[PDB]
C-alpha cells in the first residue's frame, strides 16, 4: 500500500514511487523532481 501524487503520505520513501512525501505542506507526496 502506498499513496500516489497528491495524497497523504504515511512514509517518506516516496510513498508509492518517483515521489517524495512533501515535508513542507501540503504533506501529500509530490513528484521527486518538483520537490
Amino acid at each position: 500500500a502506498c499513496r500516489e501524487w497528491l495524497g497523504g503520505c504515511s512514509k517518506d520513501a516516496d510513498c508509492c514511487a518517483h515521489l517524495a512525501c512533501r515535508k513542507k505542506w501540503p504533506y501529500h507526496c509530490v513528484w521527486d523532481w518538483t520537490v
